[PDB]
């Protein structure tokens, strides 16, 4: 499964905004967004974040991520981790997270990556655990129906 990466471009937005397949998936990767997702909502996140990057395989954009927090010499916080529905479980998020870790180290001199994952997203919790992230705290948040959820705040030292 050969993959490459590059900064996200305007032309990618419609593709990436196609990735979340339901309100749960949108909530897990962008909890401030409102279903249905849209290019305007994706562009607004890009404009206020840093490091928006796509993963590409065989001419297809298959993954997207960015940083929603960045503190030079300190840490970055990874967000908006989205994978194309036809490419789930094939290593795209693993790949892109590694790219983003290098970007945090190289550009931001980060010592730490933070990832926060909602409790219902088992696939995410297990992936981040496989990649060496450890849970540090649990924060209460609310979902779009007003129901209480647990945000599991994880981190990993970089090198
Ligand atoms: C890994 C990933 O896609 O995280 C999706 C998350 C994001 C994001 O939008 O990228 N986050 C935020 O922004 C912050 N929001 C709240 O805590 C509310 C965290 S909650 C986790
Ligand atoms: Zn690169
Ligand atoms: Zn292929
Ligand atoms: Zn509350």
């Amino acid at each position: 499964m050969q993959l490459s990466h590059r900064p996200a471009e305007t032309g990618d937005l419609e593709t990436v905004a196609g990735f979340p397949q339901d309100r749960d998936e949108l909530f897990y990767c962008y909890p401030k967004a409102i279903w249905p997702f849209s290019v305007a909502q994706l562009a607004a996140a890009i404009a206020e974040r840093r490091g928006s990057t796509v993963a590409v395989h065989d001419g297809q954009v298959l993954g997207f991520a960015n940083f929603y927090q960045w503190q030079h010499g300190d840490f970055c916080a990874l967000g908006n981790m989205m994978v194309a529905p036809a490419a789930r479980g094939l290593g795209v998020a693993r790949y892109l997270i590694g790219v983003m870790e290098n970007l945090a180290r190289e550009q931001y001199k980060a010592r730490l990556m933070k990832i926060s994952c909602f409790n219902a997203n088992a696939a995410g919790l297990l992936l981040y655990t496989q990649l060496g992230y450890q849970p540090r705290a649990i924060a209460e948040r609310h979902d779009p129906d007003g129901r209480r959820v647990a945000l599991i705040q994880m981190d990993k030292p970089l090198e």
